[PDB]
DNA sequence: TAGTCGTCGACT
DNA sequence: TAGTCGACGACTA
C-alpha cells in the first residue's frame, strides 16, 4: 500500500505519541528481568535483533547460552519455533563465518559467562564515544549497534550516556536524512556559517556542522515531549536520531505508521508459546491505537 | 654507470665479500651485554643506522627511551653535529609517525626498553610468528618483520624457521622474484600440477612460481655457508637479500660493495661520541 | 627492502 | 540504521 507521507515534525509525534519510536526499550522495562538475564537478553538482542528469541536464549545461561547462541549462528538445526532460527533485517547480514566467527569471539572472550559482553559495555555510561567504542571491540559489532548499544545502555540500563554532540557521528543512515532535512524542510532554519554566508540547501552538499543544526533544531522542535521509554527527560539526540532515520524510510515507502510494533509483535507471537520470557516480552509489548 | 650483473655472479659477490648483511658480523664480533643488545637493536629497527644505535644503545632504562625520542623529534642537534641521521630504509622514521612510535614503545615498555627485542626474539618459533610480533609494534612493518625475524637468528641465535618464507617475502624482493622468472634462463620452467607452464613473463607470475624461483636459488647458493658465521648453507633469508640487492643492482642502484662502503661514511663520525660506535667501526668489514 | 590511512567495490 | 575484506593511492621530510 502507498501511505501518505508525512512531515518529520507529525511523523516524529506520532512516534513518540505512540511509542512506535522504540518499543522494545517499554517492553524490556516492564520485564523488570534480572541483571543477568537482561544481559543475555541483551548480547543475544545486538546478534539477532528479534525480541522473541532473545528471550528464549536469554533462559539459558553460561557456556549453554553460547551454545545455543552458535546454534542460532549456523542455522543449520531447526528453531524451536520451528523453521531457521530468525534474524531482525537490521541484522539480516549476521549468518554464515560471519555469525559463527563473531560468536567464537564471544566465546573466547566471555567464556563462562556471557552476562559480561552488556555489563562491559554499559560500564557505569560515560560518554557516547566511550560506549560504541567498547561495543564496536566485539567481531561483527560495528557502527549502528555501536550507537543503538549506547541508547540502550540509558534508556533500558539506566546507566548515564552522555550524548552531547553525537549528532556528527551518527551512523549514515541518520545522517543522510539530517542532510535531507536540511534541503527539503523549510522549518529548519538557514544555517548562517561563520562567514555570515548560508548553507547551501543541497543535501549533496550538508556538512558535520549543518547535520548537527539540523539535530540541534529538531531537538529544541520536540522539546514538549518526555522521552519514551519512562519519560524522565526531553527528547534529546538519540530520540531525534531515531526520528530522523524513520521519517527517511518512511518517505522512501518503507515505514507505514506503526511498522514497527507490528512487525515486533508478528515475529515475537510464535516464540511467546516456547519461552516464559517470550511470553512477558510479547505481553509487555505496547499496542496499536 | 656499471656493469649490471647476473644474480648468479652478483650473489656470489654478496656471499664472498660478507657484503650481503655486514651489520650481523659486525654485532657478532661486538659481543656486547644482553640488555646493550637489545637496546642497539631497538635503536637500530628505528633509525637503521648504526653508528647512530651503537651510541643510543649505552644509554638505559627510560634515559634510553628519552634520547630515542630526542632522534625521533630531530629538533636537538646530534652528538654528531647535525641532524639525527636516518638509514634510507627508515627515511619514513620521521616526525609524527617516528614520535607516535616512540610514544607506544614507551608506553608497552615503560623503563625496560631491553624487553623489545627479548620479546620479538622469545625463544625463536616460525618466521611468521616473530613478524607478527615485530609487527605489534607501531610503525613495524612486515619490511623491518621480515628484517628482524633474520636478525633473530643471524645475530641473536635462536631457532627461527624461514621454511616456505618465500611467498611472504617484502615487496622488493618479490618483485625481483619475479623479473627474476622472466628473464634468467637459469631458472627452469615452472610446471604447474596440472601440467601447464608458468609464463615467462614477470607480470604474470603467482606466488608459487616465486616459490620456484626463491627455492632455485637456494639450490644454486648451496655451496655457499651463511654469514656471519657459516653455521648452515644458505637459505630463503639470504637468498631474499640476493634478490632485493640484485633488483637495486640492474636498476644502477647498488654497485658492488654499496653497503660496507655507505654503513662505514655514516658511522665513523659517531666513533668518536660513543665508545661502543668506535667498537662498531672496528668490527665492520672491509673492502675486498 | 616503509608504514598508515581512508575510500571503494565485492562479498557474505 | 551492517560489517568485513583486500586493493589502491595519497601522505609522511
Ligand atoms: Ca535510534
Ligand atoms: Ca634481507
Amino acid at each position: 500500500r502507498n501511505y501518505e507521507k508525512l512531515s518529520i515534525e507529525e511523523f516524529g509525534a506520532h512516534l513518540l505519541g505512540t511509542v512506535d519510536l522504540d518499543p522494545i526499550y517499554l517492553a524490556l522495562r516492564r520485564m523488570e528481568l534480572p541483571e543477568a538475564q537482561l544481559n543475555r537478553w541483551l548480547l543475544a538482542y545486538w546478534c539477532l535483533y528479534n525480541g522473541g528469541e532473545a528471550s528464549y536464549l536469554s533462559e539459558f545461561e553460561g557456556r549453554e547460552f553460547f551454545e545455543m547462541l552458535n546454534h542460532a549462528a549456523e542455522n543449520v538445526r531447526e528453531a524451536p519455533i520451528g523453521g531457521r532460527w530468525p534474524r531482525g533485517a537490521e541484522r539480516r547480514h549476521w549468518r554464515g563465518a560471519q555469525a559463527t566467527s563473531s560468536v567464537e569471539y564471544l566465546i573466547d572472550r566471555y567464556d563462562d559467562r556471557p552476562e559480561d559482553m552488556a555489563a562491559y559495555c554499559a560500564g557505569q555510561g560515560g560518554t557516547f564515544l566511550e560506549v560504541t567504542k567498547r561495543v564496536q571491540e566485539h567481531r561483527l559489532f560495528g557502527p549502528w549497534i555501536g550507537f543503538k548499544v549506547a541508547d540502550m545502555v540509558d534508556r533500558v540500563l539506566g546507566k548515564p550516556v552522555s550524548f552531547d554532540n553525537a549528532a556528527v557521528f551518527m551512523f549514515k543512515d541518520p545522517y543522510k536524512a539530517a542532510c535531507i532535512q536540511y534541503e527539503v524542510n523549510p522549518n529548519i532554519p538557514d544555517h548562517v556559517l561563520a562567514d555570515g554566508s548560508v548553507a547551501p540547501r543541497n543535501r549533496e552538499l550538508v556538512t558535520p556542522e549543518t547535520v548537527h543544526h539540523v539535530a540541534q533544531h529538531l531537538i529544541e522542535h520536540f522539546k514538549g515531549f518526555q522521552a519514551p521509554p519512562l519519560g524522565d527527560r526531553p527528547v534529546n539526540i538519540q530520540e531525534v536520531e531515531t526520528i530522523l532515520c524513520k521519517w527517511k524510510s518512511h518517505q522512501n515507502g518503507h515505514y507505514p505508521l506503526f511498522k514497527d510494533i507490528v512487525e515486533i509483535r508478528e515475529a515475537a507471537l510464535p516464540w511467546a508459546k516456547v519461552s516464559k520470557t517470550a511470553q512477558a516480552f510479547f505481553e509487555a509489548m505496547p499496542e496499536v491505537t
